[PDB]
């Protein structure tokens, strides 16, 4: 077992009503950065999804282990900031400031005080998790009661974004995609690409799905107002600007009032309901950009 080895185990989208309590175990999923953490002598090591040596971008999480100061841990959780609700936030995450709260909610223990726990059963070193965060400030968010259908119920009333379904024999899996973790959202999410812009900072971003002769317009989205999610936002858009719109056809009066027109290279997610039959997203929310993902890759799911 080796911490600077060590990438994250990840799930597989499915659908988790119809899976059992006495199998799985149900989780809720949690919109954040994952992170690996290392606690030894009351310092914190960190590790991000792609293996990067992250520890100088979380000051926040340097007192995880000062409760920690004996032990030896590896946790595998999400690194979160909450909006108003409590709820964690990829968007307010994605654009935190120097005052921002963020917290580590642990959901796996990979290594403790001697035991490597990569072969042990979720069951067990779930259990072994919560003994540990019973007696120290580690935040393990409970399990989710019932079987599927009732743990994506009980996500729903909360808020939060969906459920993970861990099978409760399963290992742990460095670096892979397992059948064994099952992924599920409340609300269908499309990728689009942002072609531009409209104030209240940063009030709207017009979206657009990709195709020949430029980006298909696909509704207005509110990005919900952080007035520094405008600050950042202005930010990753400010290199951009341009005067050539990027749609297919040039938007109506009503959506192109008051726009800056972008080059159609940034990604996000949006949360919708249905497609109108004219191609735009209904009950739209803004998720958050997308860095990595390319606009040649994005299509209607
Ligand atoms: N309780 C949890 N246990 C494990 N992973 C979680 C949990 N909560 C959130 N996640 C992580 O949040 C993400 C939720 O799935 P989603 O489809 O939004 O991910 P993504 O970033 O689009 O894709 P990927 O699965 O490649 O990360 C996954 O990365 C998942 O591993």
């Amino acid at each position: 077992f080796e911490f600077d080895n060590l990438a994250p185990m990840l799930a597989t989208h499915g659908t988790v009503a119809g899976l059992k309590a006495s199998q799985w175990a149900f989780e809720g999923m949690w919109d954040g950065y994952r992170l690996l953490v290392e606690a030894d002598h009351g310092a914190v090591r960190l590790r991000s999804r792609s293996g990067r040596d992250v520890t100088a971008e979380y000051p926040q999480l340097r007192a995880l282990a000062e409760d920690l100061a004996d032990h030896h841990v590896v946790l595998d959780g999400e690194a979160v900031v909450l909006d108003s609700s409590g709820v964690p936030s990829f968007s307010q995450m994605q654009n935190r400031g120097r005052d921002t709260r963020v917290e580590f909610w642990a959901f796996d223990l990979l290594y403790l005080d001697g035991r490597a726990l990569l072969g042990t059963r979720y069951q067990d070193r779930r259990k072994l998790l919560e003994t540990l965060a019973n007696a120290t400030s580690l935040t393990v968010p409970e399990l989710l009661p019932g079987d599927g259908a009732q743990a994506f119920a009980c996500s729903r009333k909360h808020g939060w974004e969906g459920v993970i379904a861990k099978r409760r024999d399963s290992r742990y899996q460095p670096g892979r995609r397992c059948a064994s973790w099952v992924k599920d959202k409340h609300w269908n999410t499309q990728e689009v690409v942002i072609g531009g812009w409209r104030a209240g900072g940063v009030g709207s971003l017009l979206m657009g799905i990709p195709g020949p002769g430029g980006l298909q317009f696909a509704g207005r989205v509110g990005t919900g107002l952080s007035e520094r999610e405008l600050a950042n936002l202005k930010e990753m858009l400010a290199p951009l600007h341009t005067d050539e719109s990027p749609f297919d056809v040039p938007l109506p009066a009503r959506d192109a009032k008051g726009i800056t027109y972008v080059k159609p290279a940034l990604v996000a997610e949006v949360r919708y309901s249905e497609w109108t039959p004219e191609g735009r997203l209904r009950q739209s929310s803004w998720r958050g950009l997308r860095p990595d993902k390319k606009p040649s890759e994005v299509v209607r799911e």
